[PDB]
């Protein structure tokens, strides 16, 4: 029993961390076979910090402009291109501690771990979850760029994020093909995260991780609808619930024996009422940041290798 | 910018984790050089459950009884002996992915992060702290015996805690020589944790890191005594507070221009009133599970490898 905010073990993707360097800026790529991966703002100079033009940079650029290190060794690029806002840079080794990966973009509410390095070096790992507003809530210092986001599967890597950028607290970023997340742009505007909502069928997968750890003082016997419920979950900047969460919820509803509208009866006292001064799984507030799936992993305890 | 709850990178640790499996029963084990070590209970069979003499139980035993696997490889055991509360195994094959390791026993307060395994599989990873009590507040279930807790210094693992019981919601384990941390034994008896304190010098690291991330609120003009402090904090099950805590959060008081004794009298406040409703770096209690150096490590970002 017991109940943390779970990262996946890193060991898989600490292997593909190298370090990239270009002019005067060093930041972090993803070496995977023989192409290295990383934010193409690398090939940014002070000058062009705020309306640049990649294009005309790269053209700029030849293979040995590109200093890229695995470690202490030294990666030799043998060719370059841009993919949307990431840099490919074609390297003359393969890495032999690529594990089975795939690139995947994922949806608001989901979470991943994100391995936080510093040129090109492991520094820690955390779990967090891609916000409505297609933020994250991150730990990222100058440097960090580059640093990705990934799920297990199995064996399985998914690589899901590449850090770019931080807004005014919160962070931003690309999926593995260079698409950003959300309405960003890699340069220097006038650029804010949009209004934040909170992850509804998140919270309600927390508080059936509460019931299955003993927490049991929130629950009624009272009950809800869809649409009663989605009434009093827009006032307070909540997420409506759809059918498809409800259903996502069976695993949790089967294992304690409480119905998921049951569950939304509790939710919607709690919105009310608030905490009342007390405490649930040790947090004085909503904890929105675990997915049905995260709690059955915790809960039924699945590994990978 | 930004604060997570960090752990340190498993890559290291992934390595070494085994599967040793004696009779019915099946845990983990950690596998240094030609030594796996293990908890001893892995020899206990239900009779002997509540009441074993583990002398008794070794001698009957021999190599051929132990099954070790890494993966899928097999580990062939040539000695086994055993030390307190541990298990070492003796094997023929040196493991090649051995780190740099030392064996260190750590105090109340001080934090690692926890590899958690089942079948010799890492499964997740996350950070937790020695509460003053002995325990752990961990996140295991049946099987994650065995598991490791550590931290990484440079290049070195030092390995600090390996997982035994659970003893109503909370963990208990050992270090790596094998003694229990805290007045606990490894069989079933009516032993229950004692009375847990909250962590100050923690909090006031926590309370700087708000600081550095923009979360100002709580912050007064007025000062206060080591005494007067004191006498406050315990009335509120906080530890007293020391001359070396005090030298120990130098580098965060330097940093954000904020007196140690000054953050007592906001942490005074802070116990006294309460929140009043406003969180900090997005909680609604005091944090006390980040060391100083926890909070200087990720608001300043060294790595390791
Ligand atoms: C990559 N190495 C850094 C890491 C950032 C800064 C601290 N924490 C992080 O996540 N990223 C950058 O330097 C990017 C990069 C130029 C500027 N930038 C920023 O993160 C800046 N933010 C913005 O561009 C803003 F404000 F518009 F959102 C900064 C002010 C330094 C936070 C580029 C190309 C966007
Ligand atoms: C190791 N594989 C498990 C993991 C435990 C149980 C679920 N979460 C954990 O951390 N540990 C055990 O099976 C140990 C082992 C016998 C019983 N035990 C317990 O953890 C039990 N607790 C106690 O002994 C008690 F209550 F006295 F504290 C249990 C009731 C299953 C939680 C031995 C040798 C102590």
């Amino acid at each position: 029993s017991g109940f943390r905010k779970m990262a996946f073990p890193s060991g898989k993707v600490e292997g593909c961390m190298v370090q990239v360097t270009c002019g005067t800026t060093t930041l972090n790529g993803l070496w995977l076979d023989d192409v290295v991966y990383c934010p193409r703002h690398v090939i940014c100079t002070s000058e062009y910090m705020l309306n640049p033009n990649y294009e005309d940079l790269l053209i700029r650029k030849s293979n040995h402009n590109f200093l890229v290190q695995a470690g202490n060794v030294q990666l030799r690029v043998i060719g370059h291109s841009m993919q949307n806002c990431v840099l490919k840079l074609k390297v003359d080794t393969a890495n032999p501690k690529t594990p089975k990966y795939k690139f995947v973009r994922i949806q608001p509410g989901q979470t991943f771990s994100v391995l936080a390095c510093y040129n090109g070096s492991p520094s820690g790992v955390y779990q967090c979850a891609m916000r409505p507003n297609f933020t994250i809530k991150g730990s990222f210092l100058n440097g960090s760029c580059g640093s990705v986001g990934f799920n297990i599967d199995y064996d399985c890597v998914s690589f899901c994020y590449m850090h770019h950028m931080e807004l005014t607290g919160v962070h931003a970023g690309t999926d593995l093909e260079g698409n950003f997340y959300g309405p960003f742009v890699d340069r220097q505007t006038a650029q804010a995260a949009g209004t934040d909502t909170t992850i509804t069928v998140n919270v309600l997968a927390w508080l059936y991780a509460a019931v299955i750890n003993g927490d049991r003082w929130f629950l009624n016997r009272f009950t809800t609808t869809l649409n009663d419920f989605n009434l009093v979950a827009m006032k307070y900047n909540y997420e409506p619930l759809t059918q498809d969460h409800v259903d996502i919820l069976g695993p949790l509803s089967a294992q304690t024996g409480i119905a998921v509208l049951d569950m939304c009866a509790s939710l919607k006292e709690l919105l009310q009422n608030g905490m009342n001064g007390r405490t649930i799984l040790g947090s004085a507030l909503l904890e929105d940041e675990f997915t049905p799936f995260d709690v059955v992993r915790q809960c039924s305890g699945v590994t990978f290798q």
